[PDB]
């Protein structure tokens, strides 16, 4: 996260980490007791979930090893359009006041509001400097048509961008598949932006949750 700020402690419960040993990958949220959804650019054969604390490297931290993701079937990994993924988790998650599912949305928020997005990512780019608290900014959802201003053909309809004008604050590696709420509900899984991160007007994008959970909940259904 580029210009944030420590987020609340205790408030992002369904925040998780998707680790490779251990090692940030990516973000990702807690829908339930076996499943995280994260994007699918993140994809490995197996993971290191952290569940349960600000901190990434608690030493107190829940850890689950996950085996088992799929993919949207629309993925591309050329385009990054239907960037999402669900990651099984070996054993059950187990729920308290710092680990909870998270609320996914029943519709999708307006252009203009106000949200929230999270993650462990680098605060600075290109070099890099990773957090061990977990960050927040707040940022604006951008309506399509302003959006394509800015990135034109790569932007497709199931993309989501947000941002703050004339601002720095944004997602940057680390951050994907990471939480972008707006109130309440989940909207939005980060998935990408420009390089260097943090530059004035280049918007986050993100996948837009309210366009998939129709396949979200089809898909943990026929995986148990
Ligand atoms: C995987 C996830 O952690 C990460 C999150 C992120 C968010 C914002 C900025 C950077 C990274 N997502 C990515 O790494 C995604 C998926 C792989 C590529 N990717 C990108 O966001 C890359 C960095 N974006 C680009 O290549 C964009 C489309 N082009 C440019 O940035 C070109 C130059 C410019 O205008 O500055």
């Amino acid at each position: 996260i580029i210009d944030g700020a420590p987020c609340a402690r205790g408030s992002h419960p369904w925040q998780v980490a998707l680790l490779s040993g251990n090692q940030l990958h990516c973000g990702g949220v807690l829908v339930n007791e076996r499943w995280v959804l994260t994007a699918a650019h993140c994809k490995m054969n197996e993971y290191t979930v952290h569940l349960g604390s600000d901190t990434l490297g608690d030493r107190r931290a829940q850890r689950i090893k996950a085996s088992k993701s799929f993919r949207h079937p629309g993925y591309s990994t050329q385009t990054h359009v239907n960037d999402l993924m669900l990651v099984k988790l070996n054993s059950q998650a187990r729920l308290s006041s710092m680990v909870k599912k998270v609320r996914l949305p029943s519709r999708c928020e307006p252009p203009g509001t106000t949200c929230t997005v999270s993650g462990w990512g680098t605060t600075t780019s290109p070099d890099v400097t990773f957090p061990s608290d977990l960050m927040c900014v707040d940022v604006k959802l951008i309506s399509p048509q302003d959006c394509t201003k800015v990135y034109k053909d790569l932007l497709e309809n199931s993309m989501l961008c947000a941002g703050i004008p004339d601002s720095k604050k944004n997602a940057c590696n680390g951050d994907s598949g990471g939480p972008l709420v707006c109130r309440g509900t989940l909207q939005g899984l980060v998935s990408w932006g420009t390089f260097p991160c943090g530059q004035p007007n280049d918007p986050g994008v993100y996948t837009q949750v309210c366009k998939f959970t129709k396949w979200i909940n089809d898909t943990m259904k026929k995986h148990r």
